RNA sequence: GGUACGUACCC
RNA sequence: GGUACGUACC
């Protein structure tokens, strides 16, 4: 496994200390590429150290074991990832390691720590890998790193470390034009204070025939013929509108347009407090979600969806809409059984799996959907299909760790116990969401079908990758005259562009070149500073003692801004002594996958009149605090009443907790 | 469960 | 300015 020509070549410039964006196709080896580097970095010097930077927790453990181990001969290789963390402070595992292999927010949290043991500066490292540089725009966490760097370096600051970047596509971000394009390479590599983009340039041919393109295949399918299913959902959405008596409402039900102006009556509801408005705004938030699963898996996934509302269940409104689902629920049930109605979408995915995997299951393949939902329905359709029940087909979901009521997340653990079956043909097909669309690596990896995605060219470009072997197809599989079909022909132009405007950029004259990086970097740290400031302006406006929060639901007053503080700054408690009085603990004690440093989940709470749901308990060391969820109120201000879905556009200031003072106070009281 | 950011969409 | 979803951190 010794270096290709074209890896050889494009870290050039990094060994010799340049900064540098490496830029070579999905899967053409970067990793082995930046651990040469690592080495002769680190043989190089006395007492260098890298940080590798990722941003999947999946990737931390792939990139050890595949890749970076290998300088365990001669150096002390460390991976952190979230689920680990609280054992070790990250400061001292750093500082005794070589190389630290972690997701880039673990870094970050070391350099915004308060703490001696946790905190780090970015002096305290000689090179820093960022994988997928692409990430490092805008406000993600990438280029707040980068940014605190770029701010050092306009000030003078000396032994900041070695920037190599990893990626296979810049992107055009969002420009369709050469000259757009352009400027934004030039912003990415000013980002990440680049010197050289260094590409295989002298082994385009080695680099040709050897990574592979999968060949593409559009697998467009026709709305139904007849959705008796659908339509009867939108005649009820139709009833309900008529029983709220108001004129102007949407008429497009089943789309994400009416989706938005139906959460945004909803939050003038609760605003204004007009609680029939409210109710009936989500109610027809649930039919219009099951009108989208219709259009995205079986009737049946989304006749549940429906049912399971009403049935967890008075007042007139209410008792009207509970009536008004009863009237039709058998109905409704009735028409998902019904195969005459079935989505071409699922037809169209059946006739893929059918020809590719015969015989049984020599195929390996990856269908990507948008949501966890999506894909663990897609899971329960593949076993409830006797046209494939025949094949041997042993599939799995793989999600990210994000979580909600609709499907929970997936740990680091049970994520790599489903990627490592899968490796080796335990499993042969996953349904994924773009949790692996960029990174993983399965050699044996021959299919990728992207289901009905609406994604920038980065992410296609990304996902088609995940198919490594010889041999390999991309499917899109997507309603036919569709803006998603629309939006994929586009990018594969995107695709195109960008790479001229990488070219231009690498043949731009070298004092042309840093003029305009220095340019951009000045006012990315001046634009930064303004943005900062308007933000504190903002948060500032208003007396803490003078905003007052409401339950969304019921509109009673239940505290203060000055009953607030934040735990890590993260987390908001309510201090007050007598809060407890106005909720209601509602369930037993949560328990979570991850274990944190200071404090464990205790039982969620609710409105002590109404019952909606407004956080949880946080047992931190030893006594119990409340955390407060902002989508669950309307905070009233001297101006406005306003459902706030950030607490980082709020209207008043919130100091941070002191677990000692708080201490001081309540036990002096009894 | 909390927080943030990214992408898509509308304005 | 919002809506949705995703991922990361806690
Ligand atoms: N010089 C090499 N010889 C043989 N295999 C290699 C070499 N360099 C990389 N590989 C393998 O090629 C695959 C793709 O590498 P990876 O780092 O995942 O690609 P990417 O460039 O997209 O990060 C991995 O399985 C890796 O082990
Ligand atoms: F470009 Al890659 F894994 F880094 F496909
Ligand atoms: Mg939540
Ligand atoms: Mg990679
Ligand atoms: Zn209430």
């Amino acid at each position: 496994s010794e270096l290709h020509g074209y890896q050889l070549e494009a870290v050039a410039p990094a060994l010799r200390g340049r900064n540098s964006i490496v830029w070579l196709p999905t899967g053409a080896g970067k990793t082995r590429a930046a651990v040469h580097v690592c080495r002769r970095h680190l043989e190089g010097r006395r007492g260098g150290r890298v940080a590798v930077l990722v941003n999947k927790v999946h990737l931390v453990q792939q990139h050890l074991e595949k890749e970076f181990h290998v300088l365990r001969d001669a150096f002390k290789v460390t991976a952190v990832s979230g689920d680990s963390s609280h054992k070790c402070f990250f400061g001292q595992l750093a500082k005794g390691s070589d190389v630290v292999i972690c997701t880039a927010q673990i870094l970050q949290n070391a350099l915004l720590s308060g703490e001696e043991e946790a905190r780090v500066e970015l002096t305290d490292f000689s090179l820093l890998v960022i994988d997928e540089c692409h990430h490092t725009q805008k406000e993600a966490v990438y280029n707040k790193i980068m940014l605190s760097y770029l701010q050092k370096k306009l000030s003078g600051q000396r032994d900041l470390p070695q920037i190599l970047g990893l990626t296979a596509s810049p992107g055009t971000g969002g420009e369709t034009s050469f000259e757009g394009a352009v400027e934004h390479i030039l912003q990415i590599c000013a980002n990440l204070d680049t010197e050289v983009i260094a590409s295989a340039q002298e082994h385009a041919q080695h680099l040709q025939s050897h990574v592979p393109q999968p060949t593409k295949q559009y697998d467009l399918c026709q709305e139904r013929e007849q959705d008796p299913f659908g339509q009867r959902l939108k005649k009820i959405m139709a009833q309900i509108q008529e029983h709220m008596e108001m004129p102007e409402l949407p008429q497009n039900f089943g789309t994400q347009v009416y989706e938005q102006r139906i959460v945004e009556l909803e939050n003038r509801a609760a605003e204004r407090f007009c609680r029939k408005t409210r109710v009936c705004a989500l109610h027809l938030r649930r039919y219009n979600d099951a009108l989208l699963i219709n259009d995205t898996v079986r009737m049946m996934d989304a006749f549940q969806c429906l049912q399971q509302f009403y049935a967890d269940k008075k007042d007139p409104t209410e008792r009207f809409l509970a009536t008004t689902f009863e009237e039709n629920r058998a109905t409704l049930q009735a028409l998902a059984g019904d195969q005459r109605y079935e989505n071409p979408r699922l037809s169209k995915l059946e006739e893929i799996l059918q020809e590719h995997f015969q015989p049984p299951g020599s195929s390996r393949g990856i269908v990507f959907t948008k949501t966890r939902q999506s894909a663990h329905s897609l899971l329960s359709w593949l076993q409830d299909t006797a046209g494939l029940c025949g094949q041997h087909i042993r599939a799995a979901v793989l999600t990210g760790s994000g979580h909600s009521n609709q499907a929970k997340g997936m740990t680091q653990n049970e994520q790599q116990d489903v990627i490592t079956l899968f490796r080796y043909g335990e499993l042969n097909l996953l349904f994924s969401t773009s949790v692996a669309e960029e990174g993983l690596d399965i050699p044996e990896c021959n299919i990728v079908v992207r289901y009905g995605l609406m994604t920038n060219e980065i992410a296609m470009v990304q996902a088609q990758g995940r198919a490594r072997a010889q041999n390999s197809m991309y499917s899109v599989l997507a309603k036919a005259n569709s803006r998603e079909v629309y939006r994929e022909q586009l990018n594969e132009s995107l695709v195109g562009l960008m790479e001229r405007a990488i070219r231009a950029v690498q043949a731009m004259p070298e004092r042309k070149y840093r003029l305009k990086i220095v340019e951009l970097q000045r006012n990315a740290v001046l634009s930064w500073q303004v943005k900062e400031a308007r933000s504190s302006e903002r948060r500032q406006l208003h007396d803490p003692d003078d905003v007052y929060f409401h339950c969304v639901n019921c509109n009673v007053a239940v505290c203060r801004g000055s009953d607030i503080r934040t735990v890590e700054a993260m987390h908001h408690v309510n201090i007050n002594p007598n809060f407890r009085f106005y909720y209601t603990v509602s369930s037993g004690k949560i328990h979570f996958e991850r274990t944190f440093r200071d404090w464990e989940p205790g039982c969620r709470i609710v409105c002590s009149e109404c019952r909606q749901e407004w956080g949880m308990e946080m047992i931190y060391r030893n006594v119990t605090l409340p955390i407060l969820s902002i989508k669950n109120f309307v905070v009233v201000t001297p101006d406005e009443k306003k459902k706030y879905k950030k607490w980082s556009t709020v209207t008043f200031p919130i100091e941070e907790f002191s677990y000692l003072e708080y201490c001081s106070s309540t036990q002096d009281e009894s």
